[PDB]
Formats: structure tokens, C-alpha cells, sequence
């Protein structure tokens, strides 16, 4: 995985805050996932911030809001600067010991989770793009006007990108909309049977399922049960689709023994009945599904039991989407941020090399 520094601008650190990143002139956070926050509240970083006072953390407005709902990251409050989306922003990078560098940064939406962005950096050592984690459908990058200069793509020296599914096996993944529609109709078909029919959405403990919860809630007139919603206190379009009350037909609550509970007709939050009538529960597990280059799309819903389902859902681009994105960017260099499970860095680097100028 990416270790925080791009070769072209080593004085900035993105999505990694330990080790060599303790000497950054500026920090950037693409989104609030733990794997991109390593060292972000380490005592050594706090120590370092107390002496170096012109060092800031930059992120999207939503990332700022989410980060600071955690008590443990509140110390960042005085040093966090949000940057508006697709608003090129001049940043000064001071050597605390004479040097001054200026860069321009533009935040582009990444489609990965609330607040998730890509960072385009422009300065006197070339233009580089750090994608963070992204899921962009074919055509979306071409519509981003700030990736372009006079009708063609900007000259991009290096792209540091999300290669989670950068393997030909993961050729195509169903779109966001297809995934949502499949889950929507499954839930609708169940919870309209009676008030005692309920769904458990078995989700990972991470941001990124909120557009699923909001659309289910908006379309079906039901709030989704969650463990904690205080991070969305100041986010009305998300907040009002969620609830901490157990008395609802859609649940996205969690705990360590949640899957055992479901096998005994119990939701994670412990509700098993209403008016002493047993709830009729189905489980739906958002899970990445894909199809090969020479294959056809199949159902986004996969039944795994009498009462259990998997539902296509992806946080990251498919291989065909990565290739399309990088082909379009046509950078000099492309560096993988992520080595997939059963592959190597050489395999990934060489997959992408044909799309690059060097
Ligand atoms: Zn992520
Ligand atoms: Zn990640
Ligand atoms: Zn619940």
C-alpha cells in the first residue's frame, strides 16, 4: 500500500501519517477509513504538531465533519482546513529551514464514501493525481472539467491510484444504480408482506453504505436502524434516514456475534418479535461481485439460504473502469496504491504500463 509520499512532492503526506510522514509540510486525508488514517492520532504526531505550528491537515468539508465527530481526533480541530470540491486552492508549504513552496490542489469526487476525494496537485514539479479510493463509472472522469486543459486531459506526470480490483478477472462490476435497484426491490418485496417482515443489512463497520441506507429509506418510507448516528449530527440528508430505535423494518446494526444471532432468528440489536409475533427476518450482505471480459452480467442478488442473500456492492472500480480511467489520464507514470490479494506489484504495474507514456 501507498506509504504517504509522492516522489514529485515529498514534503506532503497523504493518507499515511507515521514514519517518514512525520516530517510533512502539509497533510491530506482523502476519506475517513481506518486504512487511510494510520498514525493520524499517534502521540508522536501530536508531539510533532505542538512544535511545528504552520502544519495543517487538508480534506473535504464532509471529511472534516466526520473526522471531528470522533473525540480522539478533536486535537486536529485547530489545524484542519477543508477545501471546497472542484475549487483549485493555493497552499503554501513552509520549511520551518528557509524554503517556501507553493502548490495548487483541486479536490475531485471519488465515489467511494461520504467526503471521499481525489487530490490533483499542480506545482513547479509537474501535475500529479492521488486518487485515494475511488469508484468511477465509464465517462465520469471525462466530465471532470478540472482534469482538462483546453479540450484534452491535463499533462499528468504521475497517478497514484486505487488498484484494489486491478486484475483482469474483475473485469466488470455492476453500476452503483444496478446494485441499489437490486437491493431496493428485494427489501421492498420482503417488508411489504407485513409489519413483522424485517431486513438485516450485514455491512462492514465503515463509511460508504449511507447512499444505500438513504435510498432504501427514501423509497420505502422507513428509517434504518444503526448502532451510532452522531457522526451525521450536521448532515440532514443522511441523519433523518437513520435511527437508534430498534422498532423498524430495516436494520444495519452490528456486533461481534451478529451472524450467530441471525442464525437463531435474532437481529444484532436483540429484537426477535413484536406483539409476541416472531419477526420474519432476511439477511442481505453487500458483497463485491464481478464478471469476466467474455462473460455476461448475472443477478446482483445471490440467494445463499432460505433467509439469506448477498447483494452486489462495490467500494472500488472494476478492472475495466481502472483501465478506462488511466487510459484517459494517459500519465507518464502510474503507481498502484494497493496490491490485490492474489497478485504482485509487478503484475499490477505491468498491467498499467501500456496505458502510460513511460
Ligand atoms: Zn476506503
Ligand atoms: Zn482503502
Ligand atoms: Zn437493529
Amino acid at each position: 500500500s501507498f506509504e504517504g509520499q509522492m516522489a514529485e512532492y515529498p514534503t506532503i503526506s497523504i493518507d499515511r501519517f507515521d514514519r517518514e510522514n512525520l516530517r510533512a509540510r502539509a497533510y491530506f486525508l482523502s476519506h475517513c477509513h481506518k486504512d487511510h488514517m494510520k498514525g493520524l492520532r499517534a502521540p508522536t504526531l501530536k508531539r510533532r504538531l505542538e512544535c511545528s505550528l504552520k502544519v495543517y491537515l487538508y480534506c473535504s468539508p464532509v471529511t472534516k465533519e466526520l473526522l471531528l465527530t470522533s473525540p480522539k481526533y478533536r486535537f486536529w480541530k485547530k489545524r484542519i482546513i477543508s477545501i471546497e470540491i472542484e475549487t483549485p486552492t493555493q497552499i503554501s508549504l513552509v520549511d520551518e529551514s528557509g524554503e517556501k513552496e507553493e502548490i495548487v490542489v483541486t479536490l475531485l469526487p471519488a465515489g467511494h464514501c461520504p467526503g471521499s476525494v481525489m487530490f490533483l496537485f499542480q506545482g513547479n514539479n509537474g501535475t500529479v493525481l492521488y486518487t485515494g479510493d475511488f469508484r468511477l463509472a465509464q465517462g465520469e472522469a471525462a466530465r471532470m472539467e478540472l482534469l482538462h486543459s483546453g479540450g484534452r486531459v491535463k499533462d499528468i506526470q504521475s497517478v497514484y491510484l486505487d488498484t484494489t480490483f486491478c486484475d483482469p478477472r474483475f473485469y466488470q462490476i455492476p453500476s452503483r444504480e444496478e446494485c441499489l435497484s437490486g437491493v431496493l426491490e428485494l427489501v421492498r418485496s420482503w417488508i411489504t408482506r407485513s409489519p413483522y417482515h424485517v431486513v438485516w443489512l450485514n455491512c462492514k463497520a465503515a463509511y460508504g453504505y449511507e447512499y444505500l441506507f438513504t435510498n432504501l429509506s427514501e423509497e420505502l418510507g422507513v428509517q434504518v436502524h444503526v448502532n451510532k448516528l452522531d457522526m451525521f449530527r450536521n448532515m440532514p440528508e443522511i441523519l433523518h434516514h437513520l435511527t437508534t430505535d430498534r422498532n423498524t423494518q430495516i436494520h444495519a446494526c452490528r456486533h461481534p456475534k451478529a451472524e450467530e444471532y441471525f442464525q437463531w432468528s435474532k437481529l444484532p440489536c436483540g429484537i426477535t418479535s413484536r406483539n409476541r409475533i416472531p419477526l420474519h427476518i432476511i439477511s442481505i450482505k453487500p458483497s463485491t461481485m464481478w464478471f469476466g471480459e467474455r462473460s455476461r452480467k448475472t443477478n446482483v442478488i445471490v440467494r445463499t439460504g432460505e433467509s439469506s442473500y448477498r447483494a452486489c456492492f462495490s467500494f472500488h472500480s472494476s478492472y475495466s473502469e481502472i483501465k478506462d480511467f488511466l487510459s484517459y489520464l494517459c500519465p507518464v507514470n502510474a503507481y498502484p496504491n494497493v496490491i490485490p490479494v492474489g497478485t504482485t506489484m509487478d503484475k499490477v504495474v505491468e498491467i498499467l504500463k501500456p496505458l502510460c507514456r513511460s
